[PDB]
């Protein structure tokens, strides 16, 4: 079974995603990057509109290597109502820098609530932005004590997760994350056609917006949910 | 009268700064830059050790132009016990970018408590790092609804605030901040010799570490406090 | 009352600008940048064709921080017949560099004739080119002993002065320049629609080319002059 | 016979260079680069102190590719009293850019006085600064209608002309300049030991300062003059 | 008499070039740059399909300044069947770096076969890519002991050899190469119209592809051969 | 059992390494980078002096992403007598670029001699130079059909393999390479103290120079060999 994560642009789109059967309502800000951070008031508004039985995810940004700043930002997201706190490993260049930043984020979030989930997200197209190698995100997540290893695309030019990573390499990524006791989330201009492929490789969470649109349509969210 | 702000490296140095008569205990992390952010657990530990009649300040970083990330970081610092939240205007390039970021930080902080103080900090040596022009900091603080306009040095190579800014320009900066109803904080490898000059021009807050030292000595803090 | 400055590409366009009622005939070279310098023979030819009761302006370039070179260039422009000598503050990064360069240009020009006018020009979109903050241009002009504080756009991609600066900030810029005894010139793909706004805020000089057009039409210059 | 060119730092050093037997008194500003431009008032003061029978040289800078600005700067230097106007081919990247800039400088100077001399100067160590290839300076000078082809060093780290160019390549440079009817000037931390080598290859002008120093000593200038 | 060099994209295009009367069959890989290196198996396949009375040329790349790597690559090209080993002087910045790299390539090739020919190729548009000045290529080839001095274009945007170099400068380049006992090859989006000009100046080898197309046609190669 | 690889600077150092018990004699050129390529004549001289029962290794460089150039260079190294052909994965940015380049090198080498060994070498400190993530080298080597997965240091500032990679991460690297049927070589300012650690984790080959010195001493090589 695959969990459906939807990233609405506003409170109205969140209601649509909820009505359609989305499992996680993700709060991000595309103007600030792939995993750009939205504001504390927006995360709070989204947690307020989201039913109790569903989880809210929020990004802290396509982050530079600033452990202190990002640890404080993760506190801001958690306090604001995020159940999943997601870090875009953008400015971190290698395994060690990424583990150092993520360890501090993990401590910061768990200190707010031990039940909150930390997501280490790498970019499938990291080479286009100089970000940390995506294939080492499962080890970064394992060694930092994260709960979820994720991939998304950094540049939103229409090129998908599958244009940057082969099915075999992605299947290896998922297997490796699972071997470390982690869940695996995959996104990057995902289309309905990609859903059975992601389900097949054992992906735990799929992230979408475009596939549900143009604005989010509950009928299309329902269609995606059925495919999961 | 000038308020003395001291930036201790640890809880032990904070106790030393408190014992010596420091008015504000500033929590920063030099490893992450001039106004590098420390961790939520450190801000909390410092507020716990600091007497209730003294204020705690915390930096959110030498920030990139990421309003959402920085607004969340400001929440993290405020929740952790910071009374003053300081933003290093590093990655912001002009007046508009700086106002947009600071307006969002002001909302994030004032939403928690209208009594918490927001400091917009520019770099006296901004040109060495590509940061926003320091002389427009008072207008950025005015237009973003900040409480304090501050200058510090970006590069810690021993060059002081006075090596980058003339007494006349600094006196103009202080007068302009006061004309907009703001307080003015000045720092940048400040030495004991600089204190009467800063007092003379009407500076509200002086920031130090090196002058109180290599470790923070309460006797040296006392000496600086007497000069204020 | 607003003075109309027109920047013709050749002697024929200058005649058109003169016939249409332009007050200042500005000699620049767009091939070398926003305020690119034209040649001594062109400034001389333009002053020869321009009636004695009108003033000739000439740019010395989108200048790097080379006080000696620019002071010599200001001499070249003045000797060639320029009444206004305009410096594009491009390569100067801060207040101090800009004041040092402009003080030397002011000496070079005032030594020739105290009646010749020195214009310190900043870019409304300075952040796109790394140039000195435009909002400190009035203080640079005050402290260097310039006569006019000006703004123009650095990149000629069709984005105007009003796309980079708000009416309120521009009104503050004009008021500040006037408070220091300076005149204020504003340009940056100015359109006919912008003229009443610029007049309203107390702008002394408006610079155009595109609005008077693709070639300078005397009828269009007349229309702009009537609006001033 | 080799002509001795000396670059004094002030009017007092110029008097010393004159007394020692220097043939050309060169006015440059090392703070602005290898061939950094001094101010119009300094060139004028040097021409005023220099006897009628000696020539004054002045640089217009380590120039960017800005023909208009540099043509105006050459006018400033010529008007100020420079007999030789020297252009440092720094920001020009190839033959065509260098010829375009130099042709305009040549027109500008000759329009002031047909008897004035234009010097195209390349850097022996151009690769260290990205400047135009020094070995093509004789063709640039020929094709732009310059009078002198020159080489100097861009970075003043103590590395000489001979550390960057072999005697054979320099002899070829001199022969080529002579074949085009040009004079050849050579400089670049020249020492007394280098003088017979430069004379041997047929160099017309040698540029010094250090070899005459520490301040210029007329006795050492006399010694260098005897070696020429 | 001018020799016709054609650069086919595959074995089939090579056969067309051969049938049409091409004298040299050049093996390059546009994906890796202007003079990008193809693979050993491709050079071998081309040498096999080419009649023994015709020569095969192969590039080793738009090379960085890595003498050892490039000397080994030249061995690879020679062993693979290349008669002409062409080096694109891309990453070399000046005369000395280019002579050092080329001397090592010459030794590497000569140690395989004394009869194999070494081409030192510069870019007519070197300024666009930061490559060594094209006008010094004849001296680099002379001093490194190369057999051929060549120019091509670095960027394949449709701008030709004649857009970057004047006929006079090219005639000087050819004369200089001949004076050093070298052959001269010229290429850079050459069109049929350029052929009589190149023949007139004494060019030994002309390089084409586009002028023979769209795929290479033997009829078009025949037409170009007649013009040679 | 660990194999001892020694990188001598000359033929005399190679003899010392051989006499001391070195198993692989590695030919590199530090002037061109960490894994800078030496010349064909040097590889040939080393293969000649080395007893036939020992293997010779040679680097093709800290390579840019130029498959054709590098494939030709690998042919040059193989033809010259290298048994191991080592590629420094420097300019390749990700898994895909590295696999593409390495697959071509593997084909080029195999076409010369099936018994020759291809080493895919990554940098333990890749982040300092922008090179491909070292932790994905075992997958690159597996997928390109290489025989050996190696790590070395890019910058020779005295910082070792152990300063950049933890013993656990290195043990994982070795286990992963072995799981894909590869051998693992580790180097990077290795000291005698590091040898038991490398042996413990199952490293197949250890690379040294400094630990055997100052020039290579057979007594010191013998000591290192005993530790292996």
């Amino acid at each position: 079974h695959m969990i459906l994560l939807v990233s609405p642009i506003d409170v109205e789109e969140a209601k649509e995603a909820i009505a359609g059967g989305a499992d996680i309502i993700d709060v991000k800000n595309p103007k600030e990057g792939s995993l750009g951070a939205n504001f504390p008031w927006m995360i709070k508004a989204i947690r307020e509109v989201t039913p109790k039985d569903l989880l809210v995810s929020a990004t802290v940004g396509d982050v530079p290597y600033k452990p202190g700043t990002i640890s404080l930002a993760a506190v801001g997201a958690a306090i604001s109502g995020a159940d999943y706190i997601k870090v875009g490993l953008y400015g971190v260049k290698n395994y060690y820098q990424a583990v150092e930043l993520m360890k501090n984020v993990v401590r910061a979030v768990k200190d707010i609530d031990e039940n909150k989930i930390v997501v280490a997200a790498g970019y499938a197209d990291a080479y286009r932005v100089g970000a940390v190698e995506p294939l080492i995100v499962p080890k970064i997540a394992r060694d930092a004590g994260c709960d979820v290893a994720m991939l998304d695309t950094a540049i939103k030019d229409g090129k998908t997760l599958f244009d940057f990573q082969s099915k075999e390499i992605l299947a290896e990524f998922v297997d490796e994350a699972h071997s470390y006791g982690l869940k695996c989330a995959l996104a990057g201009s995902i289309k309905k056609e990609h859903i059975p492929i992601l389900k097949e490789i054992g992906t735990d969470i799929v992230g979408v917006r475009g596939a549900a649109c143009g604005r989010i349509d509950r009928e299309l969210v329902k269609e995606l949910k059925e495919l999961c």
